[PDB]
């Protein structure tokens, strides 16, 4: 009979490990082991963009931090309302995925990567019930006729396509919906609602820096002295 | 005004890194850095339970491997049909989550952990469209009136609650649905269908073993010489 089709093996690990410092980012890493340290450094550096009191992503400070990272360059930035209409969540995910592709600049060839991107985007609007009390989401302006929240995501990509640099993408959505939280919490890909979505993102590339440091040492790094 | 409520910081990283050997498990790790190596070892050891040709999880070999891991003990095992009826996916996730809780034995106190568990379970039946061509899912018996598939998951938990041991949970679902794949691919938490779900799982605890090895060395480990 037909033998199973084989593909290059990749590990898919959802890691939840206690942090040495504050972390308000839903992190997605598509990199090689020796570059995990570099990715983690870049991730932590962008923590400072999240206002400690109001938990909003500050684009201005994000740029300040960006232009301070050594051996890097800001590819493309974005900061504006990307969705202002009644829409079915399914359709909205496609628009945002296309906008991310654009903002990312570098063209990555990976089904898994783009699936991670889409899955993450879907998670920004659905299955919120399973994400209640997580640091990457901050609710506010709650009402019986409205539900607002902040959602912070950070993509870190490095592979054959990126070449000599690693791409980092601090992404933050300011979402507002014309419904009550109890309904929003159980929203599915097929649901519709009047949405107001603002997006703040910037893609930064930094020269590849290999590191085979002791794994624990890597996770002991804090959000200080990085840029 | 009211200051934001703060909680113990945890990193939530979805890691997709190229593997040194075959990996057909959707991995979820809730452990400390110094125990990641141990978790990774246990994970790889259970790869051998997946038949390389038919991609089915072999419970018998799983036990064989289990009783070979040094300094460990098999807490509870399971191997049987757990769902045989028309059900709404939402309701089904709850049953399975309760069955996992039971099979796990050790009582873990963590909202994040149980959210990871629920999210993972939901992903076993929904958003399959974003998981097409991934190693942890193997389709078969496809028809216009039926869709079957294998879904392999591996949980690795270690915290204050586990104490002196780490808990590993190789979980594999054999799913069969009375519908066609095109419909299944776009199923939501609110969808219903006649389901046949077989579950194969076992919880193994192993004495804690700390390791601060070079991160790359850790990911170079293959699926051989482990038990």
């Amino acid at each position: 009979c037909s033998a199973p089709i084989i593909r290059k093996p990749f590990k898919h690990i959802v890691l939840t490990v206690p942090s040495s410092d504050l972390d308000n980012f839903n992190t997605v890493f598509y990199v090689q082991p020796q570059y995990i340290n570099q990715a983690l450094h870049l991730a932590n550096a962008f923590q400072g963009a999240i206002d400690p009191l109001n938990l909003n992503f500050n684009f201005e400070k994000a740029l300040q931090i960006a232009n301070g990272i050594p051996n890097s360059a800001i590819v493309k930035t974005l900061n504006q309302s990307v969705i202002q209409q009644t829409v079915e969540i399914s359709v909205m995910v496609e628009q945002l995925k296309k906008i991310i592709q654009e903002v990312l600049g570098l063209v990555i060839n990976s089904t898994s990567f783009w699936n991670s991107v889409e899955a993450t985007i879907k998670g920004t609007f659905t299955n919120l019930d399973t994400q209640i009390d997580e640091a990457w989401i901050f609710w506010h302006s709650l009402s019986a006729h409205n539900t607002s929240y902040y959602y912070n995501i950070l993509f870190s990509i490095q592979n054959e396509d990126t070449g000599a640099v690693m791409a980092v993408l601090p992404l933050a959505f300011e979402v507002s919906v014309d419904v009550e939280k109890q309904k929003v919490l159980f929203f599915t890909i097929k649901d519709s609602a009047r949405y107001e979505v603002k997006m703040k993102a910037l893609t930064l590339v930094q020269a590849l820096h290999s590191s085979n440091a002791p794994i624990v040492d890597i996770f002991n790094v804090n959000n200080y002295n990085l840029y």
